[PDB]
């Protein structure tokens, strides 16, 4: 049985709103409804990997994962395996593989981040789950972010308090959060912003959703506009929405959004949105391909619609030579050369760097910079060709092609990075300078620029 080098993976969100579900869900897991939809002709082909995210969820994790695996079971006629499930207060992920895959997967990480303060404490916030399939490492994020029209800050906020505090993933990567640790990084959930248009256009904007004419209000998203102004979720990627606001919806039907303030709402208004998201991050030059992301029309017990998307994932297998893993194979190696990190930091202490890599036997850290002032007031961190030349554990270039460095530049005074990035290995050639480059970030924010050029050598 060869090892595969793609899979699919379904992503699910779902807000339930404290309500059962209907007794058939299918739809969600087939991808049906609006937007970009599932080919009929699939309908029977399990995905690898399911991943499910409520929010306001009723279930308990036996009731819940028991209506799961039924749904699949009834759709493909195989019975999935759990990976994990994890709960914080009503917000739920359930991560399902066939079972082919049960030996593939290992080093399962599950973990909960609280968002707010006192007040603001007690029932948002994000579950994640991590995993190693084969050599691909994959993490996955469900948040329920604050709500209201006018809260867009605080959603922002919450999302890099998640990014910040969520442990998934390999812990000896211990500069780097969650937006560098996977391969992979699936971030869905009710993310909870909003169309911010004028309260008196409702009944417009209900009429625009009525002519599937959504251009006039995704240009007032505000998750597509906090993402533009790069206040958010940056270096993620969103498919195309193409179909209508999944909240706020009358139950029991999807005819009538309901939008008007109301005692329950706090008074505020619920301008029809589109809450729930999927979002991912993939290392550079891998292969990832949304193939549907859309709405189920059917299912109606929650005043939010389901929300689907499904991807291709390139993976990788678990690499044995004859020398590593357990030692390096002297045929290999990397050279960073020329190298410079640009910095928006206003401190004058020394850096240094450390490289981070499964294709290396531990982290390995650089001698300090040369720090110089760039023209228009910046900090440029110079290495010259003085970085340590990189041993990976294997130099055979059907592995070591499909590997990444993640790069970050610490303070010698502190030990604290300054900011994080990554490096493909997927060169156009070996054994030739080529030009390399990374923002670096911080706490998810932009903190800087590494850039050289690289030359790698494996044993072809
Ligand atoms: O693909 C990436 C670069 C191009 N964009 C930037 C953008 C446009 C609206 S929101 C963020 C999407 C992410
Ligand atoms: O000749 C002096 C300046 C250059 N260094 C090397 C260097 C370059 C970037 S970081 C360290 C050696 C001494």
């Amino acid at each position: 049985q060869p090892e595969p080098d793609m899979i699919t993976i379904f992503i699910g969100t779902w807000n339930m709103g404290n309500a059962p579900p209907p007794k058939k869900i299918t739809s969600w897991f087939l991808s049906k409804g609006q937007g970009k939809t599932r080919d009929d002709s699939a309908d029977y082909i399990p995905h690898d990997i399911y991943v499910i995210g409520t929010q306001e969820d009723p279930l308990s994790e036996k009731e819940w994962l028991e209506i799961l695996k039924h749904s699949l079971q009834e759709i493909t006629s195989v019975t999935f395996k759990t990976v994990a499930i994890h709960t914080l207060w009503n917000i739920r992920i359930v991560v399902l593989a066939k079972p082919e895959h049960e030996n593939r997967i290992s080093h399962i990480c599950t973990d909960n981040v609280k968002t707010g303060i006192a007040n603001t404490l007690g029932n948002k916030g994000a579950v994640g789950v991590s995993f190693m399939f084969n050599g691909t490492s994959l993490g996955f994020v469900n948040s329920h972010l604050t709500s209201g029209s006018e809260k867009k800050l605080r959603r922002n906020q919450n999302y890099m308090n998640i990014l910040r505090f969520l442990a998934l993933g390999d812990k000896k990567l211990s500069p780097f959060n969650i937006t560098h640790r996977f391969t992979h990084l699936f971030w869905f959930g009710d993310l909870n912003y909003r169309v911010d248009l004028p309260t008196w256009e409702a009944e417009t904007i209900i009429q625009k959703i009525k002519q599937q004419q959504y251009a006039d209000l995704l240009s007032h998203d505000q998750l597509l506009t906090e993402r533009r102004e790069q206040k958010v979720f940056l270096h993620f990627e969103e498919e195309e929405i193409t179909f209508a606001p999944t909240y706020r919806f009358e139950r029991l039907t999807r005819d009538k959004y309901a939008y008007t303030k109301q005692k329950a709402t706090g008074m505020k208004y619920n301008l029809p949105s589109w809450c729930d998201r999927v979002l991912w991050k993939s290392y550079p030059l891998v292969h990832v391909v949304c193939q549907s992301y859309g709405s189920t029309s059917d299912i109606m017990t929650s005043d939010h619609s389901p929300v689907f998307a499904t991807f291709e994932a390139g993976v990788t297998s678990q690499f044995v030579s004859k020398n590593g893993p357990g030692t390096v194979d002297s045929q290999g190696q990397i050279e960073f050369l020329r190298c410079y990190a640009t910095l928006k930091t206003k401190s004058q202490t020394k850096f240094y760097l450390e490289f981070h890599s499964s294709c290396l036997e531990s982290f390995v850290k650089s001698q300090e910079g040369e720090n110089e002032e760039g023209s228009e007031g910046e900090l440029v961190v110079k290495f010259g060709e003085t970085l340590p030349k990189l041993k990976p554990i294997i130099s055979d270039p059907e592995y070591l092609l499909d590997q990444h460095i993640l790069i970050s530049i610490k303070s010698s005074d502190s030990d604290e990075s300054y900011g994080e990035g990554c490096i493909a290995l997927r060169l156009e050639a070996t054994e030739t300078q080529l030009p390399i480059y990374t923002p670096l970030t911080h706490h998810g924010e932009l903190t800087g620029h590494f850039q050289g050029e690289i030359k790698l050598q494996t044993s072809q």
